[PDB]
């Protein structure tokens, strides 16, 4: 539990512009769109603005205006970024990111869910924020060993709010983020007092019978379940299996990590041309910036390896759980990559509080949509407060 | 058609060194072994010595030693080897490489091919050789647009066999360059006297009554492509559905591109606990070296792209074929990262003439074991001339 500051030499920064000043650029396929990946117009362009435009002593300052800390936890180091509420009996909440997110998604969220005097909320409604950063992943960093999978990672994070003094707290989060909230709801039962997430997937079960009566949308929603492992898990295939092999050009090529990360948020962010339709340039490139810096992407690809079983690109299905009892607080935002079929969501969680379907925005709701999402999550509290005394 | 000759410009050796000595090396999680992907200390080795002591202009000299032209079909262009045996009779034989792998993979077993009299051969057992690059890879370079599949790529060659005057043909291949053989069978039926492949893959139907009588070895081969399926398939699914994004990383990164490759010399050569166990660095550079002077790790992955549908990798698992008449010879390496069960390819192929399991090799049979794979093929020549 030591405090922490992001420091990047500019010896970093100049080796960065180096390698951006000697890329050398594949061919293309004309006339092929997005459809086979990042297209060589669009990402030239990109790499134009961050060789000369992007600032990221600006984006530094910024992450450094919120409260950081490192602390040891299981033999592991554990950054995280821990805001205090302006509000006496707030809700603790600990949020969690993904792939290929970073903790700097949250930068427009954290002041509104935790001083929402200030920014047109009620105080009743807020927040004490703790958002730590991935074994692996950004200012964490590697981990040291194998096994670090959903339920060491919760435990880690059990271990984070005992040592700040959390009894009673609640998990949010997306992508694997969401992952690790649901599993870090059965792990630390007894400290967890509800769960959010705005990214659910709720697989059939192989019998055509379940399906009896489901309208056009949730048919849909499946369909893109099906997509999705048709089309878009290559990412994930690769690094469930082989992220070390993977890691050695994401390291060495400032613009294929771009590629690789930003594919993302073009296919999963609420998009139309380009994925500054949703998240703009300095925000894609400063997530892409915590990636380089810390040379995370290898250790952070790991983290699917270590989870491959329970992932859509496992080779058999993991077993059906028994149903997971804790408070559950449902986003839906329509353009995310999959989207959960409320009736099995109500089979395999008996304590749905909130559920909301959101008029916009896609995978990576609180930096689409900041307003929505800290909306979204002030209701969740609400539903919560109103649930446990009724 | 037109002579081709290698002659990599002064400045791109440059520039790789240049790459290789700004590398930035990812952190690892120690005791992983290979299990991973490449390992850490092994790569920096290797890395260490491709800047050091590999020599390009050697490799250079030894490739061009080999007669090449290139010739531009169906709007792409095309590079081939092209070696006539001093046997007049020879039998004409197309031999196609495939992914991670290039022409270069063959330069041993040419000239015992070519003059088998020279090398322990009968007259009779005399090949002429085309050895083309597949469209995207190597010298032939990236294709210009969409639609470069199998049947694409096979008609390319029937019209390249064409134009070399060669009415009758034999097809040889392995990795791709066995499915595109076996698609070329079919598309120029005609003009092929015989199909030799060194990978084949026989899936099971899935109906548990075809297991029946399997002994255990048959049974470890079906089990091998659900393996492949589960923890080898990564590669194939991120070059089936983003080759352009991988593209960009391996494009710009020697050694993100030696990685990428060098892991399959690793995982599907008959190794122990290295790839020089069976293939020396020197070659593996060297075909590296055609991947990352042509530039080519996107367009290679791009025909992923093109084929995905009957990749095992598809969205849905591809019907079972039809049986394909091709008087067919196969080659089983006992390392191969996939081998067939025979009771299965023989009701893929009734026409198997000729069928070997060799004592050692694996996926990269002509790199790793040419005078196994000369011996090999020169059986299924004399296979070939007495059964039709
Ligand atoms: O968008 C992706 C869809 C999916 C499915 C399972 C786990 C994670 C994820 C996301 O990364
Ligand atoms: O790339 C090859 C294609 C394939 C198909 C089945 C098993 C292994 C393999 C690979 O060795």
């Amino acid at each position: 539990m030591e405090p922490f500051r992001i420091v990047i030499p500019q010896a970093d920064l100049d080796d960065l512009h180096r390698r951006l000043d000697a890329t050398r650029w594949p061919s293309e396929i004309p006339g092929t769109g997005w459809s086979r990946g990042v297209p060589l117009d669009y990402l030239k362009e990109l790499v134009g603005y961050w060789r000369d435009g992007y600032d990221w002593r600006a984006a530094e300052d910024r992450l450094n205006t919120v409260p950081q800390f490192t602390t040891e936890i299981d033999g592991t180091n554990v950054h995280f970024m821990h805001i205090r509420s302006a509000e006496p009996d707030a809700l603790p909440m600990i949020i969690t990111h993904g792939w290929p997110g970073s903790v700097a998604e949250f930068l427009d969220v954290i002041d509104p869910l935790t001083n929402p005097r200030a920014h047109g909320g009620d105080p009743a409604d807020a927040f004490h924020l703790v958002i730590p950063s991935l074994p692996g992943f950004g200012f964490s960093g590697p981990t040291p060993e194998p096994g670090w999978n959903l339920p060491r990672v919760a435990s880690a994070w059990a271990e984070l709010m005992r040592r700040l003094g959390y009894s009673r707290y609640a998990v949010q989060g997306g992508d694997l983020g969401a992952w690790t909230s649901l599993t870090l709801s059965g792990v630390d039962h007894e400290h967890v007092v509800g769960t959010h997430v705005n990214f659910l997937i709720t697989p059939p079960s192989g019998d055509p019978a379940d399906l009896a009566g489901l309208g056009e949308q949730d048919l849909a929603r499946l369909q893109l379940l099906a997509e999705f492992g048709a089309e878009g898990s290559g990412y994930m295939k690769i690094q469930s299996t082989r992220p070390q092999t993977l890691s050695y050009s994401l390291t060495d090529s400032p613009v294929g990590q771009l590629a690789w990360v930003v594919e993302k948020f073009m296919e999963w962010g609420d998009t139309d041309k380009s994925p500054e339709d949703a998240v703009d340039r300095d925000r894609l490139l400063t997530n892409v910036m915590i990636y380089w810096l810390t040379a995370t992407a290898g250790s952070s690809a790991h983290f699917y390896y270590e989870i491959s079983d329970v992932l859509p690109t496992a080779p058999t299905p993991p077993p059906p759980a028994p149903p997971l009892p804790t408070p559950l607080g449902v986003a839906v935002y329509p353009a995310d990559s999959a989207k959960p079929v409320r009736r099995f969501a109500e089979r395999a969680f008996p304590n749905i509080v909130h559920w909301a379907e959101l008029e916009r925005g896609g995978h990576f709701a609180a930096l689409e949509q900041p307003g929505l999402f800290v909306s979204d999550l002030r209701a969740f509290a609400r539903a919560l407060r109103t649930s446990h005394h009724h």
